[PDB]
DNA sequence: TATTTCCCGGGAAATA
DNA sequence: TATTTCCCGGGAAATA
């Protein structure tokens, strides 16, 4: 047995996320305030170190996250004849691939270091100059917006249509609002065209 | 060029790489094609500060499954690469990262259902996939070894080797597969390609 | 290994 | 090199 973060626990991943009852979980919330926890939950290690996956216990896990507990009762499972094969799996598949800043800081520095031509990057990298050159153009993007690159919250081709505002105000404006609004990038290359037209008068 | 044969206890990994991480299964797979057929491409390294000691600047996933093998020597092409190379070498490979074929996640996907009793619902939620689109690659088990191999050495795409299925007969879908490379078809192509063959099989 | 339909961002050709 | 244009396969919603 062991004590976790309730912050640490995810649910069953391959599962879909159950939804409970709020007065059942007050109630089960109320059967631990009266007699305590009396079952530990059941989790394993994820791919992180930090983190937990619930294998039993999903019910009491959210009654402990109601009475707003750090910690959490547990028991972990160390399972390889299977799990250990199956996480190579699941990882070889969900390949953590660099974002667009990621690229551009990369092939920014293998231009000054090794002078080479964005056709000589390119030409190794298999891709063609306009691709280098587009990512290399999101550098001059203001810091809000590579970040939220990065996070995975906009896509390259987002970036790449604030780029015309010029003005980083308006960009990190719009930035906020593809968020908010879950905007595509021909809905955000409209938006833009409109805040062009508001830039004339 | 040169080929010289080295230590396995002198080579140690890229500084500069990231701790990569190898399937058992898919080092052991790759040291099965070299107990087989005796043959590998050689790794490429560099001398380190020390004599007798090598630093690898590409091939890490050959070392390993010679490791396994349990070779006291190993294939190597020497670089006098400066630690600026080597770092560089390391992020065009981060970069460049070889990503897996349809048939390569198909097979995946056939193992994770068989291994854990799974539902392809069950799959594509873990994998944050649409259950269609685990569906629509094991369906590309079914066709025709010629054109798996197609997928795998990147001569046609996922959606072409999709587009050949309604062709049921092995042997018109092979036709095809020719003829989109000849041609170079794109899928759309290859799409309406099919259905006018499915007026060829009414005549 | 169920299959069809089709939207949309990657990424490169065209262009400056 | 930097910028504009826009085709097309991935991949998932719909499934006469």
């Amino acid at each position: 047995i062991l004590e976790i973060p309730v912050n640490a626990i995810v649910p069953n991943r391959f599962q879909p996320r159950t939804i409970f009852s709020d007065e059942k979980i007050k109630e089960l919330a109320m059967t631990i305030h009266t007699h305590g926890i009396i079952q530990p939950i059941v989790v394993r290690h994820t791919e992180e170190e930090g983190q937990y996956e619930l294998i039993a216990g999903e019910r009491r896990w959210r009654a402990v996250q109601s009475l707003e507990w750090e910690k959490i009762p547990a028991i972990i499972k160390d399972f390889s004849d299977t799990e250990t094969a199956s996480v190579a799996l699941i990882e070889n598949l969900q390949r953590e691939e660099l974002s667009s800043i990621e690229e551009a800081h990369a092939y920014a520095r293998l231009l000054e270091l090794h002078d080479l031509t964005q056709e000589a990057l390119a030409q190794r990298l298999g891709k063609g100059q306009s691709t280098i050159a587009n990512k290399l153009r999101l550098l001059k993007l203001p810091q809000p917006v590579q970040e939220a690159i990065m996070e995975k919250k906009i896509t390259e081709r987002h970036a790449r249509a604030l780029i015309p505002l010029k003005q980083p105000e308006l960009q990190v404006t719009l930035l906020t609002e593809i968020i908010e609004k879950s905007l595509n990038v021909k809905q955000t290359e409209d938006r833009v065209v409109k805040m062009l037209e508001q830039g004339q008068r």
